[PDB]
């Protein structure tokens, strides 16, 4: 066939109830994450060619970075709860991976001030118990799927995209069949 499991995408062993209908993991410690988010636009790109009714979620996760990786995590659901994703998203990859200025959570915050986001309303949002089972629901869904490697993203909670097996000749060649295979899954 053309989408072959395994080649394009793999398929869970052990599927998953319930879970979101297109669900992307990454760190902000995580190389190819920083290439996924600001030279290719996956995330965008993939929600231009899903159909109608789909919703696409993005969950930060703990096993890159040790403490810092944990705060990221935290700050990665303030910055859902806030609906901040789109002002904070560029400044703390090139925080951790450009310029090295995010060292603690005050440097974490600090990206949140200078977007914008009120100090008060920070600091509330983070220590908020709105926060806490945020970053449980983030860490659940990493949990349900195994998961040991970033950028990743899973559909329907049973399969699973594999990057590796695309031609990446092209960068914009490798998007969109990124792209069109999430698409495909999508409706399988």
């Amino acid at each position: 066939a053309q989408y072959e499991d395994g080649k394009q995408y793999t398929t869970l062993e052990k599927p998953v109830a319930g879970a979101p209908q297109v669900l992307e993991f990454f760190s902000f410690f995580c190389p190819h994450c920083y290439q996924f988010e600001e030279v290719l636009h996956i995330s965008d790109n993939v929600k231009k060619k899903l159909p109608e009714g789909v919703k696409m979620t993005k969950y930060h996760v703990n096993f890159m970075g040790g403490d810092l990786g944990k705060d990221l995590t935290q700050a990665w659901a303030v910055a859902m709860a806030l609906g901040v994703e789109d002002k904070v998203t560029v400044p703390l990859f090139e925080g951790v991976q450009k310029t090295q200025t995010i060292r603690s959570a005050s440097d974490i915050r600090d990206v949140f001030i200078n977007a914008g986001i009120k100090g008060e309303e920070y600091d509330a949002a983070w220590n908020s118990f709105v926060v806490k089972s945020l970053v449980a629901q983030q860490e659940k869904a990493a949990a349900d799927v195994q998961l040991r490697g970033v950028p990743a993203m899973f559909v329907n909670g049973k399969y699973q995209l594999n990057p590796q097996g695309m031609d990446t000749s092209n960068m914009d060649v490798f998007v969109q069949q990124y792209a069109d295979t999430v698409k495909y899954l999508s409706e399988k």
